[PDB]
């Protein structure tokens, strides 16, 4: 009877946004139990009961989820860093890419604190800025001086999620969405920005270190042409990621962030 997306949920009870209507509704079937419970930012069909009511009778296939915080159907993951309080980190971005692309969700990339970044750094991240829209990422860096809400506007349509540190700068985004002024989505003009961020941890639990080259993006295409199908560029003759190394192609801070989180991840914890 109706399509939405879940937006909130609370106690059993899953509020359901129809292009700004809301439903407050309950799962039947397969949805009542644990292993297919609803979760917010999942598209739902559901029967209109008692005009704003209803059951969830269909959850439609999650595109890609998050476990913590539970969160499905992510269209754009946002990647918020400092560039400094704190100093920017390629070895902490390079590893929140590894975990997006892990959960196979679209990355762009955020620097904040522009405005109290020394000019002269500004110039060093906007040369790394550039290796990283050479791989394939949009980015932005952005201070003070700039309008949040034009730049949440103009990101890609459908649900953008905030990952990063506490202090990088999330909330003051997501004050702009607040209704106010464990995860909810908020309205914006083309979609849904959520109340939560994505990650931080031990999410490298679920990854094998064969499918670390897969998260480096600029390694995964170069290695299309590595003489070895599963060539993981490190000792293997005939490799074109050592290859565009070499030639200058692929950036060494990547290639030695690669190298260490293959090295670290197959350790134990
Ligand atoms: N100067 C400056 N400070 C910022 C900027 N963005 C965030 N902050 C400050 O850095 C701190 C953390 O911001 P907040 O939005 O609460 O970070 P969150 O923990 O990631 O949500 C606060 O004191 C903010 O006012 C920025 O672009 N420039
Ligand atoms: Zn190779």
């Amino acid at each position: 009877m109706k399509t939405g997306r879940i937006v909130k949920s609370i106690s059993g009870v899953y509020q359901v946004d129809v292009n700004g209507e809301r439903f407050n509704t309950k799962p039947r079937g397969l949805f009542r139990k644990k292993k297919f419970s609803p979760v917010v930012g999942d598209i739902v069909e559901f029967e209109v009961q008692n005009i704003n009511e209803g059951y969830i009778h269909q959850v439609f296939e999650r595109e890609n989820e998050l476990k913590r915080p539970p969160v499905s159907n992510i269209d754009t993951l946002v990647i918020v860093m400092s560039a400094v309080e704190p100093n920017f980190s390629t070895q902490l971005l390079d590893r929140f890419l590894v975990i997006a692309h892990s959960y196979q969700l679209n990355a762009r990339i955020l620097v904040t604190k522009k405005d109290k970044t020394p000019i002269e750094k500004q110039f060093e991240i906007n040369e790394l800025l550039k290796i990283y829209e050479n791989i394939g990422y949009e980015t932005e860096f952005i201070g003070n001086d700039d309008d949040r809400k034009k730049i949440v506007e103009a990101w890609p349509a459908g649900l953008i999620v905030l990952s990063g540190q506490s202090g990088v700068g999330k909330s003051t985004f997501l004050n702009h969405y607040r209704p106010e002024l464990h995860v909810e989505l908020f309205e914006r003009q083309n979609g849904y920005i959520a109340d939560t961020p994505g990650f931080s941890a031990l999410d490298f639990d679920h990854i094998d270190k064969d499918e670390i080259k897969d998260y480096f993006l600029e390694l995964n295409r170069y290695g299309e042409t590595c003489k070895f199908r599963n060539c993981n560029h490190i000792k293997e003759p005939n490799c074109n990621v050592k290859h565009q190394l070499e030639i200058g192609n692929i950036a060494q801070f990547r290639y030695d962030h690669y190298l260490q989180l293959f090295n670290e991840i197959s350790n134990r914890k």
